[PDB]
């Protein structure tokens, strides 16, 4: 079974992701190189202002729900499945990285998603479903660009 | 359940909001204290929210071939939503609003049981919106209320 | 010679049938039927938008006037010459008893005006103007709406 | 225990259902005729509009979990419940038409969201729910046009 | 072969019409009763909308090409095809006699169309065929508004 | 005064501000000058805002029962507003509104106390309101035509 | 009774109280101090906003009766009930003098509104009418903030 | 020529038009490769004019006593369109639309000549309109087709 | 008779005419002097704006119909009709000069929309017709300020 | 005597000279007469709209470095070099007056310039050339008006 | 060791102070309550959004000089003087602590300022004014708050 | 030879400059051709209102100063750095050019700053850094896009 508590730390395991992805998303918007700059300068913004808001929206639900967000950024990266950027990426090599690590999140919002039904936390679920809705729609879109 | 029992879920928060856009509106006219640029625009914020609620819950009672509630004498009637009392602070007001919302939350944690076990995922889906929001005016209140 | 206490007995009047005007075009804005349903429905939503913006209006001049608003559903219904729907209305039945209301509100309102003026709040005064005229103006077109022909 | 493939196939026939929908609307907005021309021929745009915000949303749903949409006009007329409007439709027979379909597609909808949900996918079971609640509602409002009296 | 003052004459055939149809369609606007009021009441309105346009932007164009656009009602009055309203009008005469007068302007612009290319002004001829695709297109709802059935 | 009264008063004014918007038009297409860009734009707003007064007015008379005006030669029959004459230099266009101007406000200020003593505060209103946009502009004029 | 010059009188009495009310509203927008800053830092500056709005309105309401509207902040002083700021006001201090302010100036104003109806200049009487609506409706906000 | 033979000229845009939008989602929804962002964003807002087109003309159709044709089966069996096969690069994709848009632009002329010979002066410039815009997407498609 | 290359000399001609008023309509802009500057100052903009469209709007067309759009100054300064400002206009004298380019414009496109038609270039006769739509209504208004 | 303190003094001379000026350009906007009338009218309100937003930007700055900025007219009255309208001006002896305060203004800003970059006050001397900039413009146009 | 290598040294540590920030500010937004919860749980999302404004400006402005822009978490809590928030503050410490980043970053701008202009970086210069300009006028409205 | 005029002289550089890459980028704009077509054109044309922008603010500041503005396509062609069009260029070689011109246009600029800071017009400084500011930000890009 899973409680209130469970889903509490399935919502910070994605504020974790969406911090560190946020700072990810800066860096390869700023070191994107190649004929396809203008395009991807600009997605790699779109998504980080995406990922702002998920931030925002997980952590004041944990608020709902008398819970800690996770505050600080060595809390972040501690939890994070989401790594932090290496050096020397080609466009190619960044979109591939943000692809897989969309993939590992869909994967975590499909188990974070079945935790917080199984606990009633129906708000959570819905704001899980969400994500999921986006990251999938994403990630299609970096595989059609990666075909 | 059934669909019937999923309409008495929808009226029960027709009423509640409907009276509650009165008393919002009470709060709104009647606050004092140093917050009261704040909260005068929170409380309207909050009613024109509430008459939203009204008109969407209403409106899928007639989707699935009910009957809203539309009379404000069957609305006091439902609701478990009081009307507002005379003299309040603006910390009381802020406080009945907390209790509100976390007896609306309450009920609409069954009205999702209720909707979802008829079948009714339209309904359960605008009940969860419903208590998304609720449940995030709740933890504002009690940020406001806390003792610094 | 009316005095501001008489104003305000005024002002309430208004809170209270538009707050249950408020409430009853809802009612109309979900059953209403008929041939005529999507202008209609638009039309009552349009219309009790207005309305509570005329209660917020009067409710906070009476408190710029140092008075009471009347702040319940309870207080509303027993002051409110706007009586509750009742059932079974057809789109021109609900058309005609507005249309009776609106007349029956420009009526109290030619006596709030006067009541306002001679009591020296002109403010109120042309709050009420200001309402008689969206009244007077929906109620020919209810009147053209209902028209036989 | 139904699987990703199962929602796949719900999903495309909603794309079908909604590109022959889509083009059925466009004819009902070009032929309709009457007293609720204005109203009918505004209304069937935004439907038509609804309907293509349907196709791609689905369409590209099916694209996220690795699925084929039906990307052509025959394929769709053949999946779709939705038939091609006929010759000499009156406004209330077009009206009573559409609201046929929406109640057929509310009711796949229903099978379609429980599928989705035993399948896992709960991000199309969503999207369905949503499409299920705009079919729902203007479906009422299909049918409170069409009410005697 | 027609010359620019044929031009001239063409065009302030229309700047007359539609400055005594702007009035006329004010009239409709006011006078609309019935069941179709709410739709009929603001379509006038953005008919008069449109005639204003194109009265200006005729009138202009005559100022382009050095002549003297009719600036006074009485002698629009006078060389308008488009007659003032008279009295008791249903909607449905309104729609009918606005029908015939934008048949009656659409055959008046065909012919104004073959006389501004004969006489190589072809931007007053663009500005005919603009005026004749708005015109042609709203007979097309009037006449579907008044389709029996 | 009646309410009669004030619907002739109402009507005058729908006749005024009709014959008013063609002049305007007129005036707006006709003007010439080292002024041409600023008074071809001024006296477009001024039929612009001609064209709201004439519906609002009216249908204030179908408000109270009446009959508005609907012909344009029931208005050159009953406005005080002359059509423009052939031949204007700028300076006599706005002189010749300035005149209409300071006329009509004239008129007002006695459809005002008709209004008023006949107990239809709403014209009353809606005479006010032109009035004072009809004196402000009629200062805008006579500002226009000071001698520099 | 009362002529076109009474009126003239009592509207330049206002452009006068809000010129000098413009400069207490900005002097309160910068000197506000105390938990509520952010609040009636915003609440002085529409305010102000609002007294410019009506300096203008009465001014070419002069304009257009044939009067001279007070066009020097030295006439301004002279006339005007409202006092420029002393030093050292808290935000208390501040609601308080300005409710007193708005209630002077609405007493003024039914004065006036009295003076321009038996003028036969409605158009003026309009005007106070509407200041004076704005002027209950905020001096009602500034006693609940007290109260 | 008469006003049914541009009446059929008329149709046979509406039924092209019809299948290039269904045509334009396909290849919105499939297009892949590094050009990815930039195609799938263009599609849409070609399939976006051509809904335009289709309900503009169509209307044409109404306006001159016409029956457009609404079904997609007869849009099947007018349109010089073809629906999208199974599988394109992207380079495939803006070649078919390049051959479509040129294809389309010849019968345009055609639609324009006949339109003006019949005396219906509104269709011609609805066609001139699209021809205008097809002719300039065109370029586009050649322009990114051109090899580097 | 007419053809395409005919209807794309035409084009080019326009696309010179308007480059070189571009940058007149600038200098006009910029040197414009007398109680009429604001007014003209403004106007001179909104004509180089228009301008700016007009130049883009035929070059593209050209390019539609597989032509060459004249794309260098000194390629344009040897075509256009419309010559560089001289040194001391007076307001009056650059609307006068103006007026006489606009003039000699719309006479350019008489003819221009004569060969498009003929040479069945129904869309670049369009775009000559829109542009002397525009070309004739602001000579009007030039004349209407001179007069 | 500090630095600091002849920078406020710089800010303050600024808040004097804009907050008169606000009031005669509001002069200016209601008597302004003649031909020009419409356009002088309008000007005139967008330069003490301009005027406003310098009187709030400096006085807050003045806050943010420590100081106390003017809040009183009778102390701008004092300092300001902007003096306040004379009775019955021609637009054209309006535009003259204009030019002339803009042409003290912008030299006083040039020497406020330096002294807030002498001071390392690179914030106060960026606002003090953002206004400059703004006024030089602004004289040039009142300069052209004028011939 | 040269001076546009300093300039992109005092690029880095702002890049990394705000990365910071942007978390604490995001931290001080959620746990913020009291009776200012409304008025402080709104300013401190408005004062992130510039946060990720200033990131994204100054990291590409190291770009646009050939450098590297911090890019990582790991690397910011390094450089940062800004620190990650601790357990539990009132709103009214939360306050004084962004006081005193505030203060502390304005100090360090002063002399990002000075090593950017010797540099001949002016660019980079007038983007530390900027931020140098709302950073101090925000310390000052914290300060008001504070009393 | 006074210090204004040579800063005048920057000026007009710039004028001429840019005047001529408005037309060389509205080359660019029509011609470019390749997979990345539907960026660069909109890039282009994105650079060119850049153009138009600097070519105005320029232009009416040497106004403002007491200069003359170049307004001639021949004056402009003379004193330019940036030249037209040659025939043919590939994507790429569009963008390689762009860049060279941008990094001749940015060191200009550097001297041009100096120049305007040493004879005290800050306000043509601050314009000259603004342009240099958006210059080395799209060099950047065009850098990364070439790789």
């Amino acid at each position: 079974a899973s409680n209130q508590q469970d889903v509490v730390k399935e919502l910070n395991q994605q504020v974790a992701n969406w911090t560190v992805a946020y700072t990810k998303l800066h860096n390869f918007h700023w070191y994107v190189k190649g004929p396809n700059f203008f395009s991807l300068h600009v997605k790699f913004e779109e998504l980080y202002n995406e990922a702002s808001q998920y931030v925002d929206e997980l952590a004041e639900r944990i608020l709902a729900v008398g819970g800690n967000p996770v505050g600080t950024l060595t809390e972040c990266l501690e939890q994070s499945i989401v790594k932090e950027a290496a050096k020397g990426y080609s466009a190619e090599q960044m979109v591939e990285e943000l692809s897989q690590d969309f993939t590992n999140i869909s994967k975590q919002l499909e188990n974070a998603i079945e935790i917080a039904g199984n606990a009633g936390d129906d708000v959570s679920e819905d704001m899980f479903i969400g994500m999921q809705t986006s990251v999938d729609k994403h990630n299609w879109m970096f595989k059609s660009y990666l075909s």
